[PDB]
Parts: structure tokens; sequence; C-alpha cells
């Protein structure tokens, strides 16, 4: 696998965006990962619609604005025969009612998505040398929440709290780390992005590697 990987670095990620009041960071995590693999598979980056699955792709699990699943995103997506565009149906950081027009309108399609292997760094590298992935960490501690530059060590606990997306990946200082980009705006980390300790093994740091999920394109 290559050493470093950056996916904003050959134009697979949208500027950071900012969840507000709202916990649907999942949709957000959703949504890069898409973004990422149609720019990957198509040569077009496009920003998509973070609030059509807030109202549209609600299930048993996934409740809008209450938490959700980067599956379930996934899988609406597929359902739907795609996704609309965050210029056609924007963010509100609200729950509103289901847009159907807006729904029926189709920018962006996958045509499946899978799971990494949990508890396996090495699985989630080959992943994301390949594209974003979409991960869930606990983020909820002070440092966590605090951080603003460098690699982040913790502390942290290990529950899946916050969906973030990996855009990368490198060593600095002999240190390993994921880049990360989260959906707290750009005031947070570094410019909103933030470099975690990579290869530390089991679940990851901060759970990083317990539930991690990507979209499929078959072409290319």
């Amino acid at each position: 696998l290559p050493d470093y990987v950056d996916w904003r670095s050959s134009g697979a990620v949208v500027d950071i965006k900012d969840q507000g009041q709202c916990g649907s960071c999942w949709a957000f995590s959703t949504i890069a990962a898409v973004e990422g693999i149609n720019k990957i598979a198509t040569g077009d980056l496009i920003s998509l619609s973070e609030q059509e699955l807030v109202d549209c792709g609600r299930t048993q699990n996934t409740r809008g604005c209450d938490g959700g699943f980067m599956t379930d995103g996934f899988q609406f997506i597929i359902n739907n025969g795609g996704i609309n565009t965050e210029a056609n149906y924007p963010y509100t950081a609200e729950e509103g009612q289901c847009n159907l027009d807006l729904q029926q309108e189709k920018y962006v399609s996958i045509d499946t998505y899978e799971n990494v292997p949990y508890n396996n760094e090495w699985a989630l590298q080959t992943a994301v040398a390949y594209q974003p992935v979409s991960v869930a960490l606990e983020a909820a501690g002070y440092n966590f929440q605090h951080y603003s530059s460098g690699i982040f060590t913790g502390p942290c606990g290990t529950a899946v709290d916050h969906a973030v997306t990996i855009v990368g990946y490198g060593t600095e200082g002999g240190i390993d780390y994921w880049i990360v980009k989260n959906s707290w705006g750009t005031t947070w980390g570094e410019e909103g992005y933030m470099r975690i300790q990579r290869n530390v093994g089991g679940v990851g740091q901060c759970g990083i590697a317990k539930k991690a999920s990507y979209p499929v394109k078959y072409y290319n």
C-alpha cells in the first residue's frame, strides 16, 4: 500500500461542512464517502445532500438528528437510485418532511456498499488506499472536542458515538495517523480535520476501526 494517502490532494473531498445542532453526523459521513467514490469513479466532484438522508432515509435505527448509521445512508441511496445535490436539497440542521420532488432528482448514484472487517486497521488502510471511508468513533470526551492541532493519541473511549470520514493517512515524526474529516465546521481541529493515531491495533484509536464502511461503484 502507499505510505501516504490524501483524497483532498486529488480533488475527491468537498469543503468542510457543519452539522450544527443536529445529530446527523451519520449523514455527513455517508455523503462525504459517496462524494469521494463519485469523484474517483467519474472524475467529477459534486457536493451532495445530507438533508435528503435526514428527511428521507429514516429507519428503525436511523432517526435524522437523533443519530443513525452510514449503512442506512448507503442503503437509502441504493434503494432510491441516487442522491440529490447539496445546492438542490440544502441542509437546515433540523428534521423536515421528505421532499419527494427533490428525492426524485438524482445526480449521483452508488451500486452497493461494503463493511470493512471489524477491528482490522490493515483492512481499513487497504480500503482507505482506494477511497474515503465512513467510520464512527468516540468523540464525546473533552480532549477530542478541544483538539486543534497535531496527532490525537487520546484519551478517548471506544464507544462509537460520532460518525466521521477517513480521507487519508500518513506518518510524521514516526507516528502513523489517519486523516479524519469531521462535520463540526472549520473552527474545530485542523480546519475541520483531525490527524488521529493509526496502527494501535484492536478497535483502533477511539474505536475508529469498529464500524467502517464505504460505498461501491462498479465502473471506473
